DNA sequence: CAGCTCTGTACGTGAGCGATGGACAGCT
DNA sequence: AGCTGTCCATCGCTCACGTACAGAGCTG
């Protein structure tokens, strides 16, 4: 047997959850799919050694230095970035989640975005915006695209911005370099919004 | 037929764990 | 010289908070 969790069983991790890191007046909220086994283990956001999130945040210039999962609580105050996930339940990957779990997650998520009202709701994963869009805007497009979406969160000025998941599981964007374009465009969108203020 | 949803499957990088074995020092 | 055990460089395998797409099965 291969022990990847310092003697903590996978069964124990599957019952753990990952806390939200949300405040008012945030520029960005990063919305993941659900916690993976490493996030459940660490209790911090994107600790996976191969996950591209922290590398892309630095490569794009959203952080001035390369940060890691232990810095996630400093992001609202220092960078104006918060975190949540569409689904609370921990699983090894996105493929283990049911349709009902996603739609329950969607209803909870739209309520959270209506409370905190960040300038930008960032969907870290195309799959969660496909569900969100059909559930909240009642819109299903044949070719959903990444980047800025044409619908604001209902009863708010919060924009929806979609990126490919920072998980290294997706072969279509094999490296952090292949996803950094979306983080740079996210940065440009943030700077443009703050410019109008 | 044609378009839609649903399901099974295949897919490129890079990182940690466990196994292997060469270098090498200590000791007779 | 011969033995022996540790260190650690390196390899192979598994995995990672998914995604695009064919093709079957509905339905208009």
């Amino acid at each position: 047997k291969v022990d990847r969790f310092n003697g903590v069983s996978e069964a124990e991790l599957l019952t753990k959850t990952l806390p939200d890191i949300l405040t008012f007046n945030l520029d960005i909220v990063i919305i993941g799919i659900n916690p993976g086994l490493m996030a459940a283990y660490k209790g911090h956001h994107y600790p996976g050694p191969g996950n591209h999130f922290w590398k892309c945040l630095f490569m794009s210039g959203l952080s001035e230095v390369q940060l890691n999962h232990m810095d996630d609580h400093t992001l609202p105050g220092k960078y104006g970035i918060g975190f949540t996930n569409m689904v609370e339940r921990t699983t090894p990957g996105s493929k283990d989640l049911s349709s009902k779990e996603f739609r329950e997650g969607g209803r909870i998520l739209v309520q959270k975005l209506q409370k905190y009202q960040p300038r930008i709701a960032v969907f870290n994963g195309k799959c969660i915006y496909e569900i969100f869009s059909k559930e909240v805007f009642g819109v299903k497009v044949k070719n959903l695209e990444f980047g800025l979406q044409p619908h604001k969160i209902p009863d708010t000025e919060t924009l929806c911005y979609v990126m490919p998941s920072s998980s290294a599981r997706c072969a279509q964007f094999p490296r952090a370099q292949d996803k950094v374009h979306y983080y740079i465009k996210l940065k440009d969108l943030r700077d443009q919004l703050k410019g109008i203020e």
